[PDB]
């Protein structure tokens, strides 16, 4: 469900339609 809280791109995609997922903090 969460991605991982050590990629730079989780924070990149944070800001995309298609990356609006949540990644585990």
């Amino acid at each position: 469900n969460c991605w991982r809280a050590e990629s730079d791109e989780a924070r990149r995609c944070y800001n995309d339609p298609k990356c609006s997922d949540s990644v585990c903090k």
